[PDB]
């Protein structure tokens, strides 16, 4: 298990656009592809990712290429950002993974802005910060999700991705 | 006077996205960049059509260069099409220019829906299709235009354009 296979899991695949359950425009493994409403602009941002005119189907090469992007914008993030990068240093492997998966998901600044929590990750008091990552609103967005990675925070294990 | 000339006081210029009288996002020399109600397709087609993040702003170079495109697919489409080819053929050159402005706005799928009013200019019924132009939908959408490109088609001058 990794970050790729985790991600795989959270995200699922498809090779059309389809909305998430938030309602958000969405193709690949997990690429947002716009927060408006407009399926035209889901369009239109489509054919800027891939490079041609797409008609709003993918292949599995293309869905690869943004997947390796987009974990990659992710590290990226955490990397440039005064607040991802110390927590990010101080993780073991697994728990990078889950940390990263966070900010595939959310962005820099959304992850960021979990100021507690990542201060608990960072002195590794793991049930506090299984707890308290438990009453922010990213739970309840994409709870399946959330569960997983909190679980993945909270034992430093691949337990809650075993056989998925 | 010529096609150029005409279109760029029907159009007028403008080097940030707008919306027309009819709501649509246009840019440069009468660019429609889509239809959608949304900003944000607007942006993206924007980018697309210029091949760079233009941030909804471009140049006056790339004013010229959509223009050039966008005149030239109007003739082009005009060409292909087995109701619009016979007329444009017939008529001078004036009236050639008040006919690649109507498809440069409307399309040639529209323009070529305009039956009779084709009949008669090909028939070189002037005053006549003048009178039918007046009473389409066209006129009424957009109203300034539609009375100068009928007057040319009446007319064979540029009458309409003079001083503007």
């Amino acid at each position: 298990m990794n970050i790729f296979e985790m991600l795989r899991i959270d995200e699922g695949l498809r090779l059309k656009i389809y909305k998430d359950t938030e309602g958000y425009y969405t193709i690949g493994i997990g690429h947002l592809l716009t927060k408006s409403p407009s399926l035209n602009a889901a369009k239109c941002e489509l054919d800027k990712a891939i490079g041609r005119n797409t008609n709003g189907v993918i292949t599995k090469d293309e869905a690869e290429k943004l997947f390796n992007q987009d974990v990659d914008a992710a590290v990226r993030g955490i990397l440039r950002n005064a607040k991802l990068k110390p927590v990010y240093d101080s993780l073991d492997a697994v728990r990078r993974a889950a940390l990263i998966n966070m900010v595939f998901q959310m962005g820099e600044t959304g992850v960021a802005g979990f100021t507690n929590s990542l201060r608990m990750l960072q002195q590794k008091r793991w049930d506090e910060a299984a707890v308290n990552l438990a009453k922010s609103r990213w739970y309840n967005q994409t709870p399946n999700r959330a569960k997983r990675v909190i679980t993945t925070f909270r034992t430093g294990t691949w337990d809650a991705y075993k056989n998925l």
